[PDB]
Parts: C-alpha cells; structure tokens; sequence
C-alpha cells in the first residue's frame, strides 16, 4: 500500500536521498542511494572507513557468484566490485522480494561519503547506459518483470527526507495538477527544456542550447547543472539581481559559503527561475518554476549555527543539463516508465514564503516550430 511507504526516504540533496533495502537470506539490511541518474544496482562488500556496515555475500545461502567485475566511473567518485545475483527487498517499499544483479564493491573512490549514512546505491535508469553494458539487467526491471508491479515509480524529496512509492501515483503527496513531459530518449531519464526565464525574463537562447547536449532528471546529484552558456546567463541575471548584497570570493563557483544572521536570509533579492518543459501535445509546455529556498541550498554544520549559511547550488555542467536534487525537491515527480513520461506537481513539502512559492503550471503556446532535441 502507498500509505506504508510514505516518508520511506531520509537524507539532504548535498549527500543524498536513501531508501532501505535488504539483500540476501537472511536479508542484510542496508540504506541505499535513489539514483535515477545511473542503472546499477551496487553495494559496499567490503570494509571502508566510511561503511557503517556492508554485504557479507558468505552470509547470503541465496548468492550466485556471477564470476565476472564491473567498473563504475561517475562524474565525481567510482567503484570496482565482482557481480552476482541475490535476492533484495525493500521493507517500506512494495511488498515482495526479488532477485536482482548486485554489483559487490571491493574498491572505491570518492564514492562513499563520510557521514552520509548509506552503503550502496539503487540506480533506477534504463539499461541503455548499464555497466558493463545493456545485458546486465537494472534492479527496477527485474521487479517489474518478476512481480508485475506497474511499470513507474514517484519520488517526493524533501528539503529542511521524503518517500519513494513503486507501482503507482499517490495523489496524497501532491496538489494541483500533474504535467508531463515526454522521455526523449531511454537512457538516462531524458528531457526537453524548451525555454528558460530568470525572474519572468526570457533568456532568448536557441532552445537546442539548453539542452546540449542533454538535459537528464538525476536525483543522484546535489546541484541545477547547466551548459556552459546557459550557466553564465543564469549567473549573469542572478548576480544582477541580488547586486544589493555582496558575495564571497568564489560564491558563484559553488564551494564558498555566504551567511546571513538567523533567519534574516534576504530571500527576496533572488530570482525565481522557470524551467519550460516540452508537453506532450505539439508546442505545448510547461513550466516550473524554481526559488532560492532551492538553489540555494543550506550548509548544516554545528560550527556556523549562529547564523544561516548556504552554497549556490547551480553548477556549470560539461554533460549537459542536470536537473539535481535541489530541483526536484518540492516537487512531486513521477518517473511513468509505461508512458514514457515524467510528471511535475507541486509536493507537501514545496518551498515558499509569504510573497512566492514553487509552482508548476501550464499550458504554454510556442510560436516556432523548432525541435528543441540536441541529437
Ligand atoms: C551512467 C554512468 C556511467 C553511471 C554515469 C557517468 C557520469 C554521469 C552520470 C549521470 N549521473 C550521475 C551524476 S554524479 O556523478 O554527479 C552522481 C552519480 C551517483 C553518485 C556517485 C557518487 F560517487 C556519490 N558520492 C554520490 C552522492 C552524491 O554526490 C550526493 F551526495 F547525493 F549528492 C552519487 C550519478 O549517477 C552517469
């Protein structure tokens, strides 16, 4: 039932949204990172000065040694492991258990994060983009396949974790209404940006340039990332914008905190950005609309808790457009893998203040007929 899997998730964007899981007999119970923006299945297997605890596979009477490796590069951080299959569950998930590839890692990189409170990571995109290539099976498709449970998944995140339902939309975790734009390609959960404004001000781009040479919906990373040009137009009207305040050395680079007196932050001198997603009918979109509360993304430490702090979580992207944590939080997001869609609208937990807030709204009509698709 969706009810007994609400507010199954727990974590921040900057480290991460994880679900509990078990893998094995007896299951071994562990927190997995919800990456939409990968399609491995892996788990710590082997001690690390940042695991809490990780899969014993000599424990597991379920395991099969697939008897070959696998390696993961990501953007930042990698692992090495050794495949095998065994069975997994999620407790608060749905209510069945299956088996699934599961890459053991032995070695890593700047993968695992100090403190973060997960082993492991649930890549949940298509097998297009699988390692060591398309033949190894993702986790979601062996649900589906071995359970016929339907063939989508939601995620509700949630700022200061949220919940993950499997199997069908809960309209319990959102108001108003749901709008869906196409997967362009399945591989990485692909989308199309056809327009973009800062503080209802169009940015005029050729709308190819917002999407090059992609724009993915990944919950595995923190920031809003954009191409380069996309990215210092958006610098350029927020820096603008907010010229009544002054910023740190390298604020706008990302990894230098700005802090203002508790709860004085001036939210209002910010922009809200609007991201125009393709419809599903021809030239029609919408938008969502994106406010500081989310991009600027508060930095919890115990040390600088007289006052408020935050980085700026808009990152200049060399893979195209990401659209991170920061941006799917608040927003209830249905990832409808049987319709090739992925649906917007605004969760219970969507940011605002007494003069904005986050919304998503449409229809919106666009005059030139250009398709605004990279490749
Ligand atoms: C298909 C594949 C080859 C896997 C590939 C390669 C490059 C980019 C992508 C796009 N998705 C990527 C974007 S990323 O590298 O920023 C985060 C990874 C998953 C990931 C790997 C890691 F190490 C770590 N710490 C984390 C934790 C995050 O930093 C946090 F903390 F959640 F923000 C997450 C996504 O999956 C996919």
């Amino acid at each position: 039932s969706f009810v007994e899997m609400v507010d199954n998730l727990r974590g921040k964007s900057g480290q991460g949204y994880y679900v509990e899981m078990t893998v094995g007999s007896p299951p071994q119970t562990l927190n997995i990172l919800v990456d939409t923006g990968s399609s491995n299945f892996a788990v710590g297997a082997a001690p690390h000065p940042f695991l809490h605890r990780y899969y014993q596979r000599q424990l597991s009477s379920t395991y099969r040694d697939l008897r070959k490796g696998v390696y993961v590069p990501y953007t930042q951080g990698k692992w090495e492991g050794e495949l095998g299959t065994d069975l997994v569950s999620i407790p608060h998930g749905p209510n069945v258990t299956v088996r699934a590839n599961i890459a053991a890692i032995t070695e890593s990189d700047k993968f695992f994060i100090n403190g973060s409170n997960w082993e492991g990571i649930l890549g949940l995109a298509y097998a297009e983009i699988a390692r060591p290539d398309d033949s190894l099976e993702p986790f979601f498709d062996s649900l589906v396949k071995q359970t016929h449970v339907p063939n989508l998944f939601s995620l509700q995140l949630c700022g200061a974790g949220g919940s993950m339902i499997i199997g069908g939309i809960d309209h319990s975790l959102y108001t108003g209404s749901l709008w869906y734009t196409p997967i362009r390609r399945e591989w990485y959960y692909e989308v199309i940006i056809v327009r973009v404004e800062i503080n209802g001000q169009d940015l005029k781009m050729d709308c190819k340039e917002y999407n090059y040479d992609k724009s993915i919906v990944d919950s595995g990373t923190t920031n809003l990332r954009l191409p380069k040009k996309v990215f210092e137009a958006a610098v350029k009207s927020i820096k603008a914008a907010s010229s009544t305040e002054k910023f740190p050395d390298g604020f706008w680079l990302g990894e230098q905190l700005v802090c203002w007196q508790a709860g004085t932050t001036p939210w209002n001198i910010f922009p809200v950005i609007s991201l125009y997603l393709m419809g599903e009918v021809t030239n029609q979109s919408f938008r969502i609309t994106i406010l500081p509360q989310q991009y600027l993304r508060p930095v919890e430490d115990v040390a600088t808790s007289q006052d408020d702090c935050y980085k700026f979580a808009i990152s200049q992207s060399s893979t195209g457009t990401v659209m991170g944590a920061v941006i799917m939080e608040g927003f209830y997001v249905v990832f409808d893998r049987a319709r090739k869609r992925i649906g917007f609208a605004v969760s219970a937990c969507h940011v605002h203040d007494e003069f904005r807030t986050a919304a998503v709204e449409g229809p919106f009509v666009t005059l030139d007929m250009e398709d605004c698709g990279y490749n």
